[PDB]
């Protein structure tokens, strides 16, 4: 449901070939939040659940709402525990694939992670989701020192995070049909892009 630690509770001898590391919005639930959820039912549904680890982001990832006015969207505590959680997978599992997401803050704590990310853990990611971006238009559209080719921006129109502020509106809670068909459809193309199947 609400919180997955598949990448935490799984065992090192039976790693799973896809690892998806997703971080939620403000004030959302669990690790996993309102979207996480459905795009985990439909990577499941692809990879099959022993092929397939689904690991949200808790720790100290508060999800504070006052945090989005910080530098880089997020707090520095934030970004340290997600960049943990992609060392924790290429140490456990250094053959598996990675994929990310990330949803309002959690898509700027997606962000500032895999820009500060080594090179060759990065380099690993196959494929990153982020919705209701909110430094989109301050990094026109991209995640610093992360391909285009491998990310997909989901940001509604009259979604204001996405033109620079940090107004919440309706259009920023409208993401739901995308984490159920073009997001994992995404991730999917872009697992099977690397590993073929």
């Amino acid at each position: 449901r609400t919180t997955r630690d598949d990448l935490i509770n799984g065992n090192s001898a039976s790693c799973a070939d896809v690892i998806f590391i997703y971080a939620r919005g403000s004030t959302e639930t669990g690790n996993l939040g309102t979207l996480g959820p459905s795009i985990a039912s439909n990577l499941e549904s692809a990879f099959g659940k022993d092929g397939v680890w689904i690991q949200g982001v808790g720790g100290a990832y508060r999800a504070t709402l006052g945090d989005n006015a910080l530098p880089r969207g997020t707090s520095s505590a934030a970004i340290r525990e997600m960049l943990g959680l992609f060392q924790q997978a290429n140490t456990k599992c250094p053959d598996a694939t990675l994929i990310a997401g990330g949803y309002s803050q959690g898509a700027a704590l997606a962000a500032a992670s895999i820009e500060d990310l080594d090179s060759a853990i990065r380099d690993k990611i196959a494929g990153t989701v982020l919705f209701g971006y909110t430094k989109n238009l301050q990094n026109r559209g991209r995640i610093p020192n992360y391909p285009a080719d491998r990310t997909k921006v989901f940001c509604n129109t009259g979604d204001l995070v996405c033109t620079g502020s940090l107004i919440v509106a309706a259009p920023h809670l409208a993401y739901g049909p995308d984490a159920r068909g073009p997001c994992p459809e995404f991730l999917i193309e872009k697992v099977r892009a690397v590993r073929g199947s």
